[PDB]
């Protein structure tokens, strides 16, 4: 590898200012360590990073108070277990004009050896194979990546008992690097923009809620089958899917068609329905009014209660009068269907869809009105019989979703999660019930607090599409990597296991970075 | 003129570090050729080329091996004058982010004449006005341009028709020509050049069919009136705006009404339909489902046959249990409407239209039901009467288009061409032609393995928006220049003709590179 | 053994004069690796390749621009050990013309061991067995052969599942290696080689069909039993034994006789047919006309439906006229039988065989008319009644074939494969089934480029008799390799298994370059 780039890092002039600092960059200091493992195979990627000065934590504060750098880094690896164990790594340092996944093929591009025996370090300077221009700390161009690859996997000759060893990286300046655009320290560009800050600790442990029912998080919920969300829910391109704006709020649509049935104008039950894209007074989406909950409905008849049904308080609203009709006024079943008045269906998708209303309970007189509204408040209750506290609701059949929307599936070992909320239940009037409140766990797809960052800010030149921002929870017993998509949902490494993970234990959550999807998130409880 | 700065140069070269191959290159290799006329006013534009490691040929082999380049190339001029003809030419380096067109002179540029009655070759180097940025091989950046411009008119002394000669460039990359970035010369495939391999010999010759009506190319159709077209359509931004798949696949609607009108439930022609934009099941967009044609309906009445219609083979598919009705079973017009189930009349916006499909004969039983589903074939046929029938289908008029779709309509002397294929034509019962084939002419926008191609990978900043791609068709007798637009339309130098281009006698084809789109392309046929 | 030789290759290879490339070449570059166990006995041969400019990827780049090679090529070895495993291998440079297989013993040999206990690389270099003639890039003559073979088994002092460690293999060319003959690296296509180019990841991840469906490749399903297949099948002898064109296209037969069986003309199943070796208007051979489906029938009798049967859309077609019967239009099934209009019987033997059709529901009115056309589709469905049925489809007993055809049976551990494909189904009115696609699996034997490109270019004396042109497809989890034979069937090392293998998880595939036929395919998924 190239050695006369020194010679261009070596060139001034106004980016220099006064007064230039060599800092320190006399010793290597901790970086990152990666594991290889027996069951790691040839080919396999274990560490990659593209040059930047933020491979020393020296540096990386630096990168503040400098606007502009350039030249060389060096990187030492110390591979720690045994001489009696076999393997080889590879170590590679290659130019710009690259797409790294399964075709970049490692141990073809010029390279140096690292053998698990090895007592030493290995070194490596890693140069600017394009050091013509300084790089700012905004785009800096495409530069040099650096990348270490499973050349022949791992082996202990004593069997499966211990299959993984551990690998150092240190970094320290070569003498090549140099600073230049000094300015003053400020914050700046691309580097004060990250998904990192959405999630954090006191979300987790009792200041966030849900983005569906306005919950309290009480848990992490795994979901194999995958599942699919829009409503009230984001992604790092900044924008929805969904019809909800991101924030709790009263259901408010103009033009709907009111009824009853029961053949008596009073003592009767309400039933209000409209078709999809007549939300007038929407701006996100005219397919159905803001706040309107993304689940098919649950069909009853009377007394009968609806078996894990959403409702809401709220009544029938003409467009000529300034408030709603008092008469009208109970609670409702809400949920998105085909088929009204009478031939009612559950519809999973928006396209062709209806959202309807039906009272839970007889309303004091009925009204026959077409187009009147519906009026209903921002969160709902859940109906559903006695003391029932089986799994969530809603499962991921119950969730409607609009053609534009993207679907949360398994990547390899790492399945989607749901946020576990604890919410209102009621087991039809009066009666018993399990306990004073009774269990229930209903469910959404991000914490409302990361559904607002996301509408705040833009993320989408700050996590690739191959990526997952990560960060890891430790529990009391116990800790987790957890992950966030640039399409809106969150993963886990858990697999196919269902079991619901407790929050309740929460000690901890910090940033781990930016990780390929593929590779698995961390599990061990 | 630069040809102090070889020294200046090398400073910007040097930090990359690698050899120089001279003994290869001893000889100078063919680039292209152009005609000189009596009729070639001054201040035209005849000849014009970037600086790209493609101009010699062995130095685009050797590219692939290699990511970045630098240095200058040589060119050499040949003219063949005569010895009793006036007239010159001039020949300037034309800096870097100087437009290239028509409104371009060399009045104000240093520069070399080229004579008429040279007879010894004229060699001009073309130096790199780049040296300082070394240029990636695959994403390059900013070059300079080379253009020949006539200064003086060519004249004879003598009458006849005789009023041309040619003039042959070759080119010898320089001394100063470098390659540097060996690393692996495995696995990257656009190495190879993406834009260059959507037209090939064999491809024109018979290995390719056309990406609408799934026949052989016969021909090339010029469209003097211009055309537009978005459905099985991509372009070199990877963008499209159609439906229907990138292959041609069979068509299945699950939702749609049926009916049929007449006195009888027996020996009638059935109906169905179904809303455009209502395609939940396609994943590519919702306007109709997979393989539906983007032609409008041709509306006609019992007992008589559609002209020039789309006809499919298929039948009633039920939608609750899955599976056909064999009664149902027919040929169908599946078309694109307005006015359903019967004030149907065409149109060519699929906004609030649609999707429609009538037997052409009759139905041994009809039914009548909501939803029912249909259940047609991917390939289809032209619907014509007997013998002597419409010049070729479908006709720019009868094409639907979506919203984001841009037409294509002629430039200066380029004007824009679909590609012709002879295809299956039936209609009639016992119906006859004045040939076996019965000669029925069915066209395609694209060559259906370059709308594979251009949604397979990524062509993004490789042609710019003033400039065609350019290839040259060889034929036993003539020559002729297609060319390819940014938006993904073929467009030829044809001017005002609506005359069909055989495509029989082929040689071959060779990629030129770009070219302005006011160049016109040549045709000597 | 042979480096004297220097000195004496140096008279025959200066007849051709040029240049040596050093310069770039100071590495080696990974060319293989392979596995070594305590159950690979001694006298078995590991590993084997033969000189070639393909072996060295970056001289495989450069081979295309030359016209002639010579000269020798280091290998070099890396163990990867533990330092606690015994055992040793035995490294030859064969002579040319001495046959390779397990009948092959180093015994008499010049060798070098490569040892178990070894921790620093072991390099040999290969010489030029040829050097007074010059080869051609392409079309070379016989070259020598690197065996590695098994002389001490490899022994572990304990228990455990660990049995193996790897043994890697890199490469450079020498200081004697040259490339000759330059001329224009313009213009040929196979220059590229020929055999490598048949299968790709695009085309066998998502651009690739099969040859006989039509449908998308989900896997490969491994035939122990072996079998036969001739129709639309192409060969590196460029040689066919089919009837039907290299793509699919629609059925078209002037001269049969139709006929009906029952008690009346209305509303019974049509039947048509004409005999085999007939098809006069078919370029490619008489046996049947083009688009005809190489499966013997199914006998079946009204009103019950064919059950793995071939079906497809089409009718009556007058002869005299050359115009269809709408009446007759219908689904039928077309396969190959004998004892036709009414004795019918099954065969796969087209010799004295018809080629029968026979409406599989009810037609309108029929036809009893000799002579009559045939009309169908190009496009095929498999005929099967509701949910639960038939594994694959053809099986290998109901595939038909034309004497001249040979048939592929295992050899060794090498087991001959057919490509699986997801496939419609249709059968019986209003039938359902399990899954919405109702997972029925098509299979064929080559995939359709690779049909075609064996159809286009020549592949003559590139692939010897004995041997396999191997590629290995590389998957997110695991590797397998897979093989292809002179005579144009893919062949996978999985012995006596009849399991389908999921090609989903596919990252990548490289060409091996040939093996020897006897050498088993490894498989690791």
């Amino acid at each position: 590898n190239s050695s006369a780039s020194v010679a261009t890092a070596g060139i001034g002039g106004p980016p220099q200012q006064v007064d230039q600092q060599e800092t320190w960059r006399t010793n290597f200091y901790y970086n990152d360590v990666f594991t290889w493992s027996v069951a790691d195979a040839p080919g396999s990627i274990l560490y990659t990073v593209q040059h930047s000065p933020q491979n020393n934590p020296f540096t990386a504060v630096l990168s503040q108070m400098y606007a502009g750098w350039a030249g060389g880094m060096q990187f030492r690896f110390i591979v720690a277990g045994s001489g009696v164990f076999g393997g080889r790594l590879v170590a590679a340092v290659i130019p710009p004009g690259i797409e790294i996944g399964p075709g970049l093929e490692v141990r073809q591009f010029p390279h140096v050896v690292i053998d698990a025996r090895s007592l030493e370090p290995v070194t490596i300077t890693m140069p600017d194979l394009r050091p013509n221009m300084y790089h700012p700390t905004g785009d800096p161009g495409l530069v040099p990546t650096l990348v270490l690859s499973v050349y022949n996997n791992l082996i202990n000759p004593f069997g499966g008992s211990t299959n993984a060893i551990q690998v150092t990286v240190e970094t320290r300046p070569s003498d090549d690097f140099e600073f230049v655009m000094i300015r003053a320290p400020s914050s700046k560009t691309v580097d004060s923009i990250s998904p990192a800050g959405l999630i954090t600790t006191p979300v987790l442990t009792g200041v966030g809620n849900d983005n569906r029912w306005d919950g309290q998080i009480v848990g992490l919920q795994p979901v194999p089958g995958g599942f699919s969300t829009c409503n009230r829910h984001w992604n790092l391109n900044g924008s929805t899917y969904g019809w909800s704006s991101p924030r709790f709020a009263d259901i408010d649509h103009r033009r709907g068609s009111a009824s009853y049935s029961g053949n008596n104008s009073a003592n009767a039950l309400q039933f209000w329905y409209a078709n999809a894209g007549s939300a007038i007074d929407n701006p996100i989406s005219q397919v159905a009014p803001d706040g309107f909950p993304d689940m098919s409905f649950v069909p009853f008849n009377s007394p009968n209660i609806p078996t894990a049904g959403w409702v809401g308080f709220g009544g029938i609203w003409n467009s000529n009068n300034g408030a709603p009709a008092a008469t009208t006024v109970q609670a409702y079943e809400l949920g998105f269907a085909t088929g009204a008045p009478n031939n009612l269906q559950p519809t999973t998708n928006t396209s062709g869809a209806q959202t309807v209303a039906k009272s839970i309970y007889a309303v004091v007189t009925g009204t026959n009105q077409n187009p009147t509204g519906l009026f209903v408040m921002a969160s709902g209750v859940i109906s559903t019989p006695n003391a029932s506290a089986v799994t969530y609701t809603p499962q991921p059949d119950r969730i409607v979703t609009t053609p534009g929307t993207p679907a949360a599936a398994p990547v390899g070992k790492n399945t989607p999660i749901m946020f576990a909320s604890v919410v209102r239940r009621t087991g039809d009037v009066n009666a018993a019930a399990g306990s004073t409140n009774g269990t229930q766990y209903g469910t959404g797809s991000q914490p409302l607090p990361v559904t607002i960052g996301l509408s705040l800010n833009n993320y989408s030149s700050a996590l690739m599409p191959g990526q997952f921002f990560v960060w890891q929870l430790t529990f009391a017993s116990g800790f987790m990597e957890i992950g966030l998509s640039v399409d809106g949902y969150f993963y886990a490494g858990t697999g196919a296991s269902t079991t619901l993970i407790d929050l309740t234990e929460l000690i901890d959550v910090r940033p781990v970075g930016p990780r390929p999807s593929k590779s698995t998130l961390v599990f061990n409880l």
